[PDB]
């Protein structure tokens, strides 16, 4: 009648509701498949996560689950269901069921020229999702083309909230060259100078990078290592102004910048000769060196480039700010498992 399905070695212990599995992919998170959902009669994405042997996998798992169960928005991936063992003792895996999406913006950019109309619509949707995220006082912190899912009609949904944080602007400052987790090519210049990435402006930078990559099918700042990232940024933006330098009070960071030879700004219309001029005006405001001067999500949405889409009444916000009950670091592997168990109880037969 039935048994545990396998795919590429792994038990996919998702039944009886989810059958007829096909491999999609794999990564540090675990493994993903499409499955036929027998209750909704659609194929769905299912990712098997096995995080309980290291506490960082447990952190990313719990952030993802707690945030995405709280959020409800058309441009943010939901969680449809969660499968796991009936007891903590028996729970070695978590299967998170999500809407199946045809592709992602990373895959699309490696194969497809984007028309200006596509770029405009994708950007609208990224920002409309990010408006909602930021309205819940949450930062995604790892926005990049592979975290933007697309269906066959180019509807876009933001995924992967494992690095997300509640914003904390009063604790954003750090020293020069502080190590960072999120993806290098989409890191704002301030991460490498004086920022822990605890403000909304870090996501706007990444969106800026994504827009540039939509315009040319190539990453704008493909740094090969921590500090090379900053030098790619300054290679295009040019040397910071005295005003922007004076906002960096950390001497090591300031003096690093002062030690560099003077570079002029490469104008956007030379990097992007076929781009719409309104798109480059918005790009410029998103890829501003000084995070205080960088455009905010709601201002970006109101930019002339997006005028055909802009409608604040149809760009919803969250009902209330997000807050974690407990600080998720300094919490052991063993407690994060318990919290995962609790957070997934609603999907159990009961
Ligand atoms: C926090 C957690 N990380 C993740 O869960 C990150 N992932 C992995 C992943 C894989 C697939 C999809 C996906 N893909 C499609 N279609 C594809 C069809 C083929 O072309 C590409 C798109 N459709 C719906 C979805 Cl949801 C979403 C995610 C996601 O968000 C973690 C990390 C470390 C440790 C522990 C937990």
């Amino acid at each position: 009648g039935a048994g545990p399905e396998m795919v590429r070695g792994q038990v996919f212990d998702v039944g009886p509701r989810y059958t007829n599995l096909s491999y999609i992919g794999e990564g540090a998170y675990g493994m993903v498949c499409s499955a036929y959902d027998n209750v909704n009669k659609v194929r769905v994405a299912i990712k098997k996560i096995s995080p309980f042997e290291h506490q960082t996998y447990c952190q990313r798992t719990l952030r993802e689950i707690k945030i995405l169960l709280r959020f409800r928005h058309e441009n943010i991936i939901g969680i449809n269901d969660i499968i796991r063992a009936p007891t903590i003792e028996q729970m070695k895996d978590v299967y998170i069921v999500q809407d199946l999406m045809e592709t992602d913006l990373y895959k699309l950019l490696k194969t497809q020229h984007l028309s200006n109309d596509h770029i405009c619509y994708f950007l609208y949707q990224i920002l409309r999702g990010l408006k909602y995220i930021h309205s819940a006082n949450v930062l995604h912190r790892d926005l990049k083309p592979s975290n933007l899912l697309l269906n066959t009609t180019c509807d876009l949904k933001i995924c992967d909230f494992g690095l997300a944080r509640v914003a904390d602007p009063d604790h954003d400052h750090t020293g020069f060259l502080t190590e960072y987790v999120a993806t290098r090519w989409y890191r704002a210049p301030e991460i490498m100078l004086n920022s822990k990435g605890y403000t909304k402006s870090i996501d706007i930078w990444s969106v800026g990078c994504i827009l540039a990559e939509m315009l040319s099918n190539r990453p704008i700042f493909p740094g090969k290592h921590y500090l090379d990232q900053l030098n790619h940024i300054l290679g295009i933006l040019g040397s910071p102004s005295q005003e922007d330098l004076n906002c960096i009070i950390n001497l090591k960071a300031r003096n690093y910048l002062l030690s560099l030879p003077h570079k002029n700004k490469v104008p956007w219309n030379r990097l992007f000769p076929n781009a719409d001029s309104k798109a480059l005006d918005l790009l410029d405001k998103m890829l501003t060196f000084n995070p205080h001067k960088r455009i905010e999500v709601e201002q970006a949405l109101a930019h002339p480039y997006l005028e055909q889409y802009y409608d604040p009444s149809d760009e919803p916000i969250a009902e209330a700010p997000f807050k974690f009950d407990m600080e998720l670091d300094d919490l052991p592997k063993e407690k994060l498992k318990e919290l995962i168990f609790e957070e997934t109880a609603r999907f159990q037969p009961g």
